């Protein structure tokens, strides 16, 4: 069982398990404390609710009081104020002793109406605006915590220790060991081909600009046309997104961090929107407020979009060719599913299933990496990759990431309210099929000769049958 | 013999005709007397030169004679004031020729109203409205996607902002069906596919378009590096792809085949084709482009092959248009005769049946020389010809296609689109 | 021999050496056809310069002779289309030249993962993070510091946004302490005090910072003027105060105490050294800046000074530590060369014991390029004249400077003061928990 | 009896006094009709309150006896759209009650023209302008900065942009000095020191700043989350500190000690006090801060505290002063009274030797209100809970300090060092000049 982090899991006393919480912060090397927060603000809150019936319940004590005296024809007296010693504390005269003792006795009927006046006014408003004041208080604390780190999880701060948890295919040698001939680079290849410019790339569109020409476009939108239709045949819905997303709709999907290192920003019609990172930010807006039933679910999406990122995090890393890019396109899973018996996570390995299925077909040799918890988004309770081979990469860099695959249970869903059916949420996921200029860097090395670059077979009818693709230079 | 927009056509005594310049630029309906500005400033330039050299003549007469404070003088007070004021004089002048349109061809018609956009041939064999047989009326693109379960216009705008879109299903595929196929078409031609940036410096945007299309076309991005424009059109980047380059003869013509999402704002158009995905702000274009020799008609003989090349496109789609030549008053600076493709839309309004979904342009020399795309003189050195034509933008395309390939049951898939979607050949109403 | 990246360098037939620098591109892991290409833009503007120099023939051979109005075609069209050309093909060459990274120093670890950042040498004796008697586990700084009662990052970050942080009480003297002691401390070296800018023209900062900071480091100013950058650190505008300046040799070396406030929008480390006062937007730091002559190998020398005097500080304050030799890929790209201090934090999780407090680097002759802060005020070599060599080390980033004392000075009951730090704190000893 | 500015005092007939309201609207030369338009819109407010009550009555003499669907329309008509009404109503009256200033104190000098400014005292013995004996004339601080070779305006400038400058040197330790002594002395009076963010977010400086000083004063800073602001003086992110706290007597007055570098456009200011460090957009300031209960005319006697602790300090420096009783017309809207300690400069030019090197403020509850830092933790009185009071007060704002030292403790050769200041100088007595 997984939990999902809610206010009840906070709660001792009403089942619930703060020290799970505290557990998953611990494995995300996060702030603790936040829990012990959230539990000290509940608290605040519920007892100012307290505060507050007591309150409330002045109102019935003089109403029957005013009930009795009119039923006894009790004279109304002057239209007398309150006595300051009254209005400097009203809670003073509503103590089982002070009442006993005769606290209303002391004020006329008039009096005691504008008493009432005043509580309701003065008091009862007050702590009512208390009460609002505390619960986003408590829920802003709430909205900091990330989501509960699944069991499975590696436990580490460390990227290097994030679990190999297979290998699939049969990795060409850098150097082959009959000729010697050494496996080149991606942008090498691609220059020798005649199919890449950087340099009027940068001149045309600045840093990490390119242009692609002839067969490795071709390939580009093969890659696309057959990833589309792989995903189709499995049940996943095609959807092309907008490329541009309103801030706050943008801001319901993604972590406030993204938007400076990650998201352009682009302004000149209407409200200033951002250039999306991943079709996985407007799929996920577009189940904005809606309730899906059990009959309905899961919902599966095979995303298709060009994709921007800054990257301004990355600058002087992975600055040859166009293995990191501002500008790419990517085929992306998406999928809603029930928040019932482990259905998300069964979607989870199917999903990444899927990613493993494709590179396959392609002959692309890759292994599966869980992802260590401390470097786990807030929204991800689990993350796999996979990382391909790259026979000319540097040496010990021969194994990049490709794929990204992510169960996010209901942190996202709870945001952008996507009901199931005190609501329940659905679960929401997302993983990679294919970013294709990083793939055809991959295709590239792992497909070359000393002549140029075969295609591979399963994308060759997408090409109009092209086979091999020659080097010019 | 069709004359380039160069300042040696305003100098009537060096073998020029400004009159045809003041003939194009009323073609244009434009200012007229711009061409008498850059006639006055040339003149005014050239005297100013001449007034240096006799000042530079005093210099060699004193050579030949305490007698060198003076010489100094000379250089130091008036050769280098007028040397200077040649400067402004000359970019003064170049100022106001910037702002005269190019040489506009001879077969443009000549108007300021778009009503009398010519009519040059009409092909295919368009659906009626209204089935005689049935009486089943066509109906518009938006209610046809929508009754597909393939288009949502309504989570497209909640989500990114006025005329936003998501497509879903059998229509994505055709979209990229379309793509596919658009680029197999032209590659087999000899045209090179090329897949460029969608971003650029606006350094370089300043240098392929108008100033204009800043503040009604061209968004701004930001947040990386300097400040960058959202291409309009892969065109904007194949042009400044070419930047500074130069070619030979045997080196043309060069034949690209773009394709690029483009973005435009459309703000002069709020109001105008609300419905649909006709006109968005997001849609993929494969575009023709290609650069020629100046010599011998060579752009103009190319400017037919382009026409033709999207007139053969929609023939193989099954779709019915009309080719349409726009007139003069209507060309922006750049193009000195544009050729536009309207399809049938059998779903239109009354009177709105044919629209717009190819413009085929050929800008002669205008911007190569504002981009240095040389051709092989020193300064008198000449320019290559630019020129450009849409193959299909794919969203209008998708409108047209499922306008004219609908049923009371569906949509048919053009035949020639059907192996581009694993052989899919209908796709039937979900609604 | 340690080579100076200019124009000269790349000409090998005119008694250059270019593999010399593709060999430093390769060790940056960098772009290698960086230098082919400017070897090729040089060759066509030689030769341009010599179609306009045999152009300019044509006026001696026809001048000195009605074809006069020939002699003016000829300027008008060539000989002034020729110079335009010589001076676009000069600026071609230059600006590639501008993106090749300074030249790698011969003793920098080759790599492009600092996981092999050399372990050049460690110093002092650091406590176990376990009492081996006691039990009693190092707590970490933030723990320590609101133990003290002195950090309010709560109210830091509702008033001053992400990072943002309150210091107060026996804290805040403690950090006082810190920059004035360290101020002594240079003084004493012979280093003047100089008290910055904190703002920065956008035309004096592109010389001294490359463009990847002014994305992920530098927050932009505006209200007053043109828009204006805050400074990351003194060493940016200590340096822009030599612009333009030239030295001869008996007015080196130029030693600064550099002090400033230093803002850094650390875009790059989203999710990063999140806990504390470690990682922040805002901080002091006290710094080294050296100018040297360009000869006899005086900034190699000063460098090991400068590491030195950094190493003596954290001996003075009993704070163990090593220094790490910087991974040749992790170089910025005016850099030869970078050492770090990296001290003990024994509150720190497992295997993050060692972190970095301070960098110490030479950048020869990159940005006094870029400043023209010229050696000799001669001008006997006219543009073939040399520039000096610029050098900065931390001398002590306070907020987590102090982050590292507490955990090393503390105790069950609060923190002791370090010996040195005492008479800067009016002889207090002692900062007792108070919760 | 000095009133705080609430709406309970606009209310005649219900024990208020508004004419009190408006004669200190009168006092500041400021709109006395915002009086009387909050008085119309609490009485309409009071109105609307009063017809909903009296829509609500339908419910129970309906509700208790098919006429329901009466009821429902009732409620869904009439009493949502009253309820609306008042909380607009509410809204509008309390708008522009934020517009009023807080009440002047009685002992404020009544005039719109400073000229009228009270003289409260003069404090010390300053030296002629002119030595009777030698005439050796005072020179002005920049010149004495520069002939010390202390003060690079050309280089600041240059890298800061206007007003920018870099010291160097033994001024750079003299204004240390002035920091470290500063802290110490309020240290030594129970003022806790704390150092704030040098950023705050738009949404807390709205609490703390008027919206004048955003456009003449406040520089914005961006590139990292939400834009924000740098920081005019320590007041503002100390006040904001105290957002949403309740403080009881026992836990009252909080003393602190703020220290911060300051930054400020000075667009009002524009060729105004153009030589020197007199009048900078970054300057170091060691600040008083007060928290006081409500009480007792509390706030009051702190406001007599602080101005005195701001005396000692000058004169245990020797600097000769005067205390200024801020005229009515000039105080800004959240300050009941305002002194300004004047220094005398002997180097001033003519009539202008006596200029402001400290501001003494007693804001009652103006902040404390729009931070809602209350008075007493327990809920007796709900929402007419009565708030703290606050005052602030320069103790020394250093580059101007400094000005005014060198200007006053100035010889033929130098500047001697102000006796207080030499231990915190390691003993230097003398800064002699260079040239
Ligand atoms: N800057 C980039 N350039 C090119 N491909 C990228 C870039 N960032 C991410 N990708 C690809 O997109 C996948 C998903 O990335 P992410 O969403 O960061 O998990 C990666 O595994 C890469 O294949
Ligand atoms: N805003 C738009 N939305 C969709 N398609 C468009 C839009 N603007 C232009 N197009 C398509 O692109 C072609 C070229 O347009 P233009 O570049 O204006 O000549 C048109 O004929 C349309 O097919
Ligand atoms: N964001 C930061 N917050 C706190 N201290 C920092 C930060 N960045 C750098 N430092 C300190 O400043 C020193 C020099 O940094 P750098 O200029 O990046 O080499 C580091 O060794 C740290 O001690
Ligand atoms: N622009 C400035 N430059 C230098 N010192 C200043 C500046 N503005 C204010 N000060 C100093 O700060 C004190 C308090 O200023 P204020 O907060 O305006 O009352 C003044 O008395 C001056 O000593």
């Amino acid at each position: 069982h997984h939990h999902m982090l809610d206010i009840n899991l906070f709660r001792e006393y009403k089942g619930g398990n703060p020290e799970i919480i505290r557990e998953s912060q611990r494995r995300r090397f996060a702030d603790v404390t936040l829990v012990d927060k959230v539990i000290e603000l509940d608290e605040v809150w519920r007892a100012t609710i307290g505060k507050l019936n007591h309150i409330k319940s002045f109102t019935g004590i003089i109403s029957k009081e005013v009930g009795n005296r009119m039923k006894n024809k009790v004279p109304l007296g002057d239209d007398l104020e309150l006595p300051k010693e009254v209005t400097d504390d009203v809670y003073a005269l509503f103590t089982k002793e002070a009442l006993e003792q005769g606290s209303l006795a002391k004020l006329n009927t008039n009096q005691l109406k504008k008493l009432s006046t005043y509580i309701t006014e003065v008091h009862i408003k007050n702590s009512e605006e208390e009460v609002k004041q505390k619960e986003k208080e408590r829920d802003d604390v709430l909205l900091q915590i990330g989501n509960i780190v699944h069991e499975t999880v590696v436990v580490s701060d460390n990227e290097d220790n994030n679990g190999i948890v297979r290998m699939v295919g049969n990795p060409r040698p850098k150097v082959d060991p009959e000729t010697g001939y050494k496996c080149l680079k991606h942008i090498d290849i691609m220059r020798k081909l005649g199919g890449l410019a950087t340099e009027e790339g940068t001149q045309v569109g600045g840093g990490r600009g390119y242009f692609l020409l002839g067969d490795l476009v071709r390939m580009n939108l093969a890659l696309q046309n057959y990833a589309i239709d792989f995903l189709a045949k499995k049940g996943y819905m095609p959807i092309y997104t907008p490329f541009f997303m309103t801030k706050e709709q943008m801001k319901k999907v993604a972590q406030l961090s993204q938007f400076d290192e990650e998201l352009y920003t682009v302004t000149g019609e209407g409200e200033d929107k951002y250039l999306i990172a991943t079709s996985e930010q407007p799929i996920a807006a577009f189940h904005l407020e809606k309730r899906f039933d059990e009959s309905e679910l899961p919902i599966k999406y095979c995303g298709m979009s060009t994709c921007f990122r800054k990257e301004v995090g990355a600058h002087g890393k992975d600055t040859l060719g166009i293995f990191r890019v501002h500008q790419f396109e990517k085929i992306e899973q998406f999928v809603v599913t029930s928040p019932k018996d482990n259905k998300s996570w069964e979607m989870f390995d199917e999903m990444i299933g899927n990613s493993e299925a494709f590179y396959q077909s392609l002959g692309i040799p890759y292994r599966v990496v869980n992802i260590v918890s401390g470097a786990l988004n807030n929204a991800a309770a689990k993350k796999f990759d996979l990382e391909a081979w790259f026979p000319g990469a540097d040496e010990g860099n021969e194994y990049r990431e490709l794929v990204s695959c992510s169960n996010c249970t209901d942190y996202q869903t709870r945001r952008l309210e996507v009901k199931y059916g005190e609501v329940e949420f659905c679960h929401m996921l997302n993983s990679t099929l294919t970013a294709t200029s990083r793939t055809l860097c991959c295709i590239v090395e792992n497909y070359q000769t000393p002549e140029g670059v075969n295609v591979p077979e399963v994308l060759q009818p997408y090409m109009g049958g092209t086979k091999f693709i020659k080097f010019k230079n």
